[PDB]
């Protein structure tokens, strides 16, 4: 798994066609204030164990930057060893679940499977910028 | 050399602290209306070859997408086998160099070994957000 934590001021995005024969989420909007927006790329070899990894990390970052909303953002774009489709989706919602037993803010997955439009804001104190990855 | 191509409605960054002890290009700010967009992560081993590819393929990519103004934006996150910094900038220089005995458009490179912040909204088209990865 590869993600990258962005710091945002503010953040938003629509979905517009969909990138995948059949879209397994609805498509849907959304926009927010101050967030930790996590760009999501899941992996081959992704198991439980690495979703565990990540969600203990993205809820310690984000108690650390003080946020109380992390956005779990699909992306296709952070790897070159992605996993299938199905598995992304389904590693994506054990990620979501996994973070909720760990950080008590908002936490909102975007649709899996479309384009989408983006706006963000990115802080820049040093800290408002890092990537990370995680395997078992 | 690993690579994000964001085409932008618009895009904006202004230099914040220093992220190295002593960053080779003044701090500055600048804003855009439509462009590309380049995250662009320079890996060890990139060499004027590398820099020659990434540049034919931005130009063609821009050339695709009818944009006229090229951000090459030095981003540190994209990669787990980064350049050292000296040459990560020099290689930079010499893509924005390549870049313009190709792209007839606005070349800007941004300053390079500061933190940033930043503003992007990212267009929802299917080649609006694509990822590459050059080598030699
Ligand atoms: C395109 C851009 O605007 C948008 N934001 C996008 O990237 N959409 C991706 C993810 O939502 C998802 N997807 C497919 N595979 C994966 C994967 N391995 N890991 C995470 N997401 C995946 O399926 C879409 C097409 O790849
Ligand atoms: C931090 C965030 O807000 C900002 N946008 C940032 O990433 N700053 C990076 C790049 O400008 C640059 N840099 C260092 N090494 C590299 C490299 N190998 N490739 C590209 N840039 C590099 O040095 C800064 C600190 O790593
Ligand atoms: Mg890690
Ligand atoms: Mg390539």
């Amino acid at each position: 798994m590869r993600l990258l934590y962005l710091h945002a001021d503010r953040f938003e995005y629509k979905t517009v066609k969909p990138a995948l024969k059949n879209p397994p989420d609805p498509p849907g909007e959304a926009s927010f204030g101050e967030a930790l927006v996590v760009f999501t790329t899941v992996e081959d070899g992704d198991g439980p164990q690495t979703v565990m990894y990540a969600a203990s990390d993205i809820a310690s970052h984000s108690s650390r930057l003080k946020v109380t909303t992390v956005i779990l953002y699909p992306y296709a774009h952070l790897s070159s060893r992605l996993a299938k489709p199905m598995a992304a989706h389904k590693r994506l919602i054990e990620l979501e679940g996994a973070l909720r037993t760990k950080f008590p803010g908002h936490v909102h997955r975007a649709p899996f499977g479309w384009a989408k439009s983006f706006s963000i804001a990115c802080k820049g104190h040093p800290l408002a910028e890092l990537s990370r990855s995680f395997t078992e």
